[PDB]
C-alpha cells in the first residue's frame, strides 16, 4: 500500500516498535523516546518539517528555526525531560540565500538559549525544497508516560490553547492578527514551558498536543479509557477572534501545534500539583477526568476526532 | 551569497559556533557535540542525506537505513563516545510504497543493533524526494576532541580506506563488484566500530572520515598544524580494482564516505595504543605524523585538499 492511501498515523503506528528498547523509561509511540543510562532516563526527540508548511503569514526562517526547536522541546518536556541541547539537519535548495540559513539557526539557537539549552551542531544537505529536522536530548529524573487510570483528573498546562488554532485558521482564511498579539506570539515563539518540571514525578502520566487538543484525548482515550471533559479555556482573545464560544471551541479543540501538555493528575495530589504549579508560574486548567470504559466527551455529548 | 557559491565548508564553518556551549567536552566544528551532564559527556550529533546520493547499484532502501546510523553512530564514535540510541527523520513521497520505507526503519534498527543500541523514534513527513537525517547521542566517559601537537604519530583506524571510495567509481562507471566482496561490504555495511572504544582515554585527538580521507587531513591541519604523511594502506583488493597505485591513492585520499577515524597519537603512547588495538581487534596502521607549521604533505608533496 503506498503511503498515499496508509495514511500517517497507521505508517507511524507500524514504526513505533521497530528497533525500540525493550525495558525503556517510555513505552513506543509516546511523545519522546529514551533508554536508562546511569540511573537517569535520557530522552531523544526528531521532530521534522517542510519549510513552507510551518512558515504563516509575517514568519520568517528565525521564527521557523525558533518554532523547530520549541517543538521538538515541547515533547521532551511533557515526558519531564530537561532538555539539554539540539542539533539541526537541513536541506537547502543551492539558490538559497546564506542569510536565510543563519535566521533559521540563530532563530533556534535562540529557543535553545530560552531554555538553558544549546545547539550542538548539525549538518547540512543540498535539497529541492527547504526541509528540516530538529533533534533534542533530555535528562530526565522521572520520565513521565501516556498513562491513566480512571478516577485521575486531567489537566492543560500553559496557555497557547485556542491561540495556535487561530493563528492556522487567519493564515488559510487570510485575515489578519493586528490586534491579536498573544494569538500571533503563539505562532511565532510558541515558548516551551520549563516549568513544566516543576511536577516532575507527581503525576500519572502525560500527552504533548501537537496535532490538536481533541485527537489528543483521543490518544489518551485509545490507551483504554473514557475521557470526561467538563470545561475547556476560552481565552478572551480566542473568542474575540472567533467570533462565538462555539467558534471558539473548534479552534482550540480542532486547531493544533498547541505543543502544550495534557496531564494526567492522580486524585491524590490533585492539591498539591495545583499548589505546586501555582508556587512556580504555571498555567494550569482542570479540563475534566478519566473514567473506566472508553470514548471522549465533552460535557456529556460525543466529543468527535 | 547563494549556497551554490559559498561552499559547505564556508556555511558549516559559519554556523558551527552558533548556540555551542561555552564549557563543552568537544569544541565547536567536532565531529559531534556535547555537554558535560553530571560527571559524563552526553554527545549529540545529527547526519541527514538524499537517498539517490547515497544509493549505489545493487543497494536497496535497507543498505541505505543501516548507512545513516552507521554514519552518525561512526562519528560519535571518533569522539569516544557510546552510541545508546538513535532517531530518524524522514522526508517521504506520498506515492511510495509503504514496504520502502519498512526496509528503511528495519536496515538502521540492524545498525543500531549491532552496536548494543536501539531506535528511539523519530517523525515523518511528505516531500519531493525521500531524504533521511538520523541523530543519535552517546555516552561518553572521556570525549575525544579534534586536537594536535607537533611530534604526534597519525594513525588510521578500521580498513574501509579506499574501498568506499573504490564502490563510488565503480557505480559511476557501471561497473560489477563481481569479485569484489570487501569493496562492496564497505559500501553496503559500514559496520560501525565500536572496538575505537578501547581505545579511550589514551589519545590525543580525533577526526572522522566521512568526507575523505585529504579533505579530513586538512581539517587536521586547519587546527593550526602540518601534517606528514608517510604511508598510506592500499588494499590487495583496491590496487586490482584501481590498476595501478596511482589510480589506488586517489581512491584512498578522494574517496569518501569512509566513516573511519584518523587518530592523533602521543609519541610516548603509541606502543601501548598498538597493543591495545591488537588485543581488543581494531585495525590500526601507522600513516604519518603531526609537525609544527602548516598543510598536509605526502611524503614531502604538497596533498591537495
Amino acid at each position: 500500500m503506498r503511503l498515499k492511501d496508509l495514511g500517517e498515523r497507521a505508517l507511524l503506528a507500524r514504526l513505533a516498535p521497530l528497533g525500540y528498547p525493550p525495558e525503556a523509561p517510555l513505552p513506543p509511540g509516546d511523545d519522546a523516546g529514551g533508554v536508562w543510562a546511569e540511573g537517569r532516563a535520557w530522552l531523544l526527540k526528531t521532530d521534522g518539517f517542510l519549510y513552507r508548511e510551518v512558515a504563516l503569514k509575517g514568519m520568517g526562517p528565525f521564527e521557523v528555526g525558533f518554532r523547530g526547536v520549541a517543538a521538538t522541546a515541547s515533547d521532551l518536556l511533557a515526558k519531564m525531560g530537561r532538555p539539554l541541547g539540539f542539533t539541526l539537519g537541513l536541506f537547502l535548495p543551492e539558490d538559497l540565500e546564506e542569510g536565510f540559513v543563519l535566521e533559521l539557526v540563530r532563530g533556534a539557537a535562540e529557543a535553545a538559549k530560552r531554555l538553558g539549552a544549546f545547539l550542538l551542531g548539525g549538518d547540512t544537505n543540498r535539497g529541492v525544497e527547504v526541509a528540516l529536522t530538529v533533534s533534542g536530548y533530555a535528562l530526565a529524573e522521572a520520565p513521565l508516560p501516556r498513562k491513566a487510570l480512571p478516577g485521575d483528573l486531567l489537566y492543560l498546562a500553559g496557555d497557547r490553547w485556542g491561540r495556535t488554532g487561530a493563528a492556522i485558521r487567519a493564515h488559510y482564511e487570510g485575515r489578519s492578527l493586528e490586534g491579536f498579539p498573544k494569538i500571533r506570539e503563539a505562532a511565532f515563539y510558541p515558548l516551551p514551558r520549563l516549568e513544566l518540571l516543576a511536577l516532575s514525578g507527581l503525576l500519572r502520566g502525560s500527552l504533548d498536543s501537537s496535532d490538536g487538543l481533541a485527537e489528543t484525548l483521543w490518544q489518551l482515550a485509545d490507551l483504554g479509557v473514557g475521557v470526561e471533559v467538563e470545561a475547556l479555556p476560552l481565552y478572551p482573545d480566542v473568542l474575540a477572534f472567533a467570533g462565538s464560544e462555539e467558534a471558539a471551541l473548534e479552534l482550540v479543540l480542532y486547531g493544533g501545534e498547541e505543543f502544550e501538555a495534557v496531564l494526567v493528575v492522580p486524585q491524590e495530589g490533585a492539591a498539591a500539583v495545583e499548589a505546586r504549579a501555582k508556587a512556580k508560574g504555571l498555567p494550569l486548567f482542570r479540563a475534566g477526568r478519566v473514567v473506566a470504559g472508553e470514548g471522549v466527551y465533552l460535557r456529556g455529548a460525543p466529543l468527535p476526532r
